[PDB]
Parts: structure tokens; sequence; C-alpha cells
């Protein structure tokens, strides 16, 4: 119920060594390596609370996930990396700089710093949700907890992102291993999700409100995962360091198969899960109040014989998410100070220079944590919270690059109101399915079991995956309507830039 005795100290153990790796690191690449750091960016233990909740609820359907994701990959290595691996080097809102205007490049950075931040936010507040269901702790000393162990691996600790990949992939195939063989039988196992409707692959319901779908797969991921991979400075920053475009491609594709395999372990450790609960689901008996409780639960049940093992793969989930918590922390900071602080303090004490990094990456964890807290008290729901909020917040910013790229005619004060528009329609369509969110029919939560305004129906029950699409394509169209109403810009007046080239 609340590990135990052994796990304990397998957890406490875990974490202490983790803690020592990082801050000998912070006092004491090829495509392969790159691309997986690439991959472990954006999977932490949000992506192991979610997928197996969400492929639960839904049922392997959220396999197109990956489809999307391929999407995502693709597009960057034809549309992104050629062009910042020419064009936007050193930074990648530099493109903005020279293609629309600094005032662009301070808006993209802005609107990077804030949704990394929420991002991250969310980021810390899983470990803290998988500290308070497991091993007691109410929510705020967990928040607390995670919170200072993120800022000593911050500012105390200025192959990680490939042990952490590898494992994920281990503890979610331990997990879905031990459950199936537990239960008895993998032909067992597909059968009974068979009988309960658990296999849905093709699902093509057109309608945007049903939660998860190929057509809303397929969009909605591209979109997100193209604002979190096409135009995101930490991802390509590690493209132009790969020192070879051809090579960057590479580490593409291996960031490709590292999510493939992520995913697609999760979803089946979430059927897995969903068929252990086939009979008494804990939501209809109240054994937990959130589905991201889901995965905290079947790990304590699962290994309840096997005590350590739920402590050593809720420490790894919990050591992997506070480093990619630090390491967006001091991204931001450091993205902070080269493009915005250094350029109006050119030459002005680089020693002054360090200090302001240090004190930017201790600001950003403080928000960070501040956010994970507002999450915590804001409802629930971290896998949809972290792609509402790279959704809403980078959606415009994707709008932009794109509009800049393919549109030879767009024009600063068109990429600056089409970011708006976009802004402004995201963030209320997020405002109203949070004040009116959809039901869990019109969603289409798979049944569960217990034996053992015109506006908010028509657009706020849109799924999630929809709102950043929903504000990229607004930037795309407003911020194009606009450029030719004040002026169309001329394919002449611009360098090599656009992508048609
Ligand atoms: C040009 C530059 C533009 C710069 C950015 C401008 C826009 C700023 C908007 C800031 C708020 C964005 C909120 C995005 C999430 C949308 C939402 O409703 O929640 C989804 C989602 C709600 O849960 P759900 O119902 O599962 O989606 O978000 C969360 O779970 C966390 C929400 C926390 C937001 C905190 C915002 C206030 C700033 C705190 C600063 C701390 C220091
Ligand atoms: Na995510």
């Amino acid at each position: 119920a609340t590990f135990g005795a052994w796990d304990y100290g397998v957890f406490a153990t875990m974490l202490l060594v983790s803690t020592g790796i990082g801050l000998w690191v912070g006092l004491a690449l090829a495509a392969v390596p790159v691309g997986l750091s690439l991959a472990a960016s954006f999977m932490s233990a949000v992506q192991v609370l979610g997928v197996p909740a969400e492929a639960a609820r839904y049922g392997l359907k959220f396999l197109w996930m990956c489809a999307g994701q391929l999407l995502n990959s693709l597009l960057t290595a034809f549309l992104f990396l050629p062009i910042f691996y020419r064009l936007g080097l050193t930074s990648t809102y530099q493109y903005l700089e020279l293609r629309f205007s600094r005032a662009v490049r301070l808006c993209g950075t802005l609107q990077y710093l804030v949704a990394t931040m929420l991002y991250t936010g969310i980021v810390i507040y899983a470990p803290a949700l998988i500290l308070n269901q497991v091993t007691g702790l109410d929510i705020w000393a967990s928040l607390l907890s995670t919170g200072i162990i993120c800022t000593l691996y911050t500012t105390v600790g200025g192959w990680t992102d490939v042990f952490q990949v590898v494992v994920m992939l281990v503890g979610f195939w331990v997990i879905l291993a031990r459950g199936v063989i537990l239960l008895g039988g993998p032909r067992n196992v597909l059968s009974l999700a068979q009988q309960h409707s658990r296999i849905n692959l093709m699902d093509f319901d057109p309608d945007p409100r049903s939660r998860y779908t190929f057509w809303t797969f397929i969009v909605g991921g591209t979109l997100v995962w193209l604002s979190m991979y096409g135009v995101n400075q930490a991802q390509v920053q590690r493209y132009v360091a790969c020192h070879t475009e051809g090579k960057a491609k590479l580490a593409l594709l291996v960031n490709q198969l590292g999510l493939f395999l992520i995913v697609a372990s999760a979803a089946c450790c979430g059927i897995v899960m969903f068929v252990y609960y086939k009979d008494c689901d804990p939501l209809l008996t109240g054994r937990i109040s959130a589905p991201d409780q889901y995965m905290p639960l079947l790990v304590l049940d699962i290994f309840e014989d096997l005590p350590g093992v739920p402590g050593l793969f809720l420490a790894c989930a919990y050591s992997g998410t506070l480093s990619t918590a630090s390491t967006s922390i001091n991204a931001m900071a450091a993205v902070t100070v080269e493009d915005l602080i250094k350029p109006r303090m050119p030459g002005l004490a680089p020693r002054k220079l360090v200090f302001i990094s240090k004190g930017l990456s201790f600001i950003y964890g403080s928000a960070c944590l501040t956010v994970a807290a507002l999450s915590s008290l804001l409802g629930g729901g971290v896998l949809q919270g972290s792609f509402t909020v790279m959704g809403v917040i980078s959606g415009p910013l994707l709008g932009a690059f794109t509009l800049g790229m393919l549109l030879p005619a767009c024009n600063t004060p068109g990429v600056l109101s089409g970011l708006a528009a976009g802004l402004a329609v995201s963030l209320w369509v997020a405002v109203g399915a949070t004040l009116y969110p959809p039901g869990e029919q019109t969603m289409g939560v798979l049944p569960t079991s217990a034996a053992g305004p015109a506006l908010a129906d028509t657009f706020y029950a849109i799924s999630y995956l929809y709102y950043g699409a929903l504000g990229t394509l607004t930037t795309m169209l407003c911020g194009a309507l606009i450029s030719y109403l004040t002026g169309p810009t001329k394919r002449s007046s611009l360098g090599p830039g656009l992508l048609w080239w």
C-alpha cells in the first residue's frame, strides 16, 4: 500500500547515489548518444504516469501517438533541420531575428521561456505526485522535497540521457512482463483486452471531441511534437552541435526509435494494467482519486511479493525526471542570458554574466516549483497538462517559424499579429475546457467495472491534442492575412531563408 521497508531503502539509496553522481558531474557527439539525448529531453515520469493510464482508459489507440511523433521527426529533418543548419545557427530564434526582426526574436524567446517553465513545472509535479501516491507524504511535502532536489541538481549540480532512456524501457518491460506472467499468458491478456474493447487501433472518428483517435493523434501530435522538436531551442541546439546535417538526421532517427520504444512499451503496460483491474477498477472503488495514480498503484500491487523493485522503478522515475527538470532550467537560464541580456549588456563583467546565469537558473527553478504547486492544486492530469502547456504556448511559435519559412510574403507585424491571435485562441480554448471540460462519454473513455453553453459542448470539448494545432494554424492563418493586408513581403528582400530556396 505504501512501499514498506526494503523498498524504502532501495528508493533512498538509489536517489542518494543519483544525487552523488550528479554532484560529481557538476564538480569534476556521435549520432546515437545525441539522438537518445533528443529522446530523453521530453520523456519523464509524466509519460510513466500518463501513457499507461491513457492506454488503459482508451485502449491501444495511444499507439497512434507514435505515428504523430514519426511525422514530427520527418518534418523536422525535411523542413527545419536543413534551414537551422545553414541559416539559423547557434540559436533557433536568431532565424526570427534575421527573418522578421529582433522584436519577433524576443517574442519567440519569451514564448519558449514561458512554455518551458510551465512544462518543467508539470515535470517537477510528476515525481511529487509519485511520492505522494507511493510514500504517503502529503502532496505539499512531496513538492517541497522534489523542489529541493531539483534546485540542488540545478544550482549545485550545474551518457546520462542514454541511461535514462534504457531505464525507462527496462522498467516498462519489467512491469508489463511481471503483470502478464502474474495474470497468466500474453494470449490471455490480449483476449481479455479484446473482450473489453481495449484493442481499438482502427479509430477514425472524425469528431474532434473524441479525445484520442487517428485523426486527432496524427495532426495534434504532429503539431505539438513539432513545437517540441522542430523549433525548441534545446533540440535544435542538439542538432547544430551534431557536426553534420546528414549525421543530425541520424540523431533524429535514433530519437524517433527511442520514442517509439517508450510509447509502445508504456501503452502495452497500460493494457496489462487494465486487464489487471478488469473486474474492480480502482477509480470506481475509490481506491485512488485520479487516473494518474494508476501506475504507482499497479507497481505496488504487482510486486507486493517482491519488495524493493517498486522503489527501484519509482526512484529511477524520480531521478531521471529531476535531471530533465534541471537541464530544462539551466537551458532556460542560458538562453535568457545569451539571447536577451548579452545583446544589451555586451561586454560587462563576464564574471557578472556567470552570476546572472546562476541567478536566472535559481529564479527559473523557483518558478517551475511554483508552477508544479499550482498544477497540484489546479486539478490534475499530467500528460494532458504538459501537452496543453507546450501546445497553447509554443504552438503559435511553431506557427511563426512555419510562416517565416514557407510563406515568402510574411512580415514582422504579420508574424507578431499571428502570434498574438494564436496565443489568444489557444488560451481561450484551454480555459474553456478547464472550466467546462467534456464528459467521459464525449471523450471516449472505455467502460470500467466494479465487481470485486453550446460553445462549451461543441468547442471546449475539443481534444487537448487540438489545442496546439489550433494555435499554430491560427498563427499561420491570421499572420498570413495581416501580412497581405499591411504589406506583402518580397521574395527578393529575403536571403536564403525560406525553405523554397
Ligand atoms: Na508530454
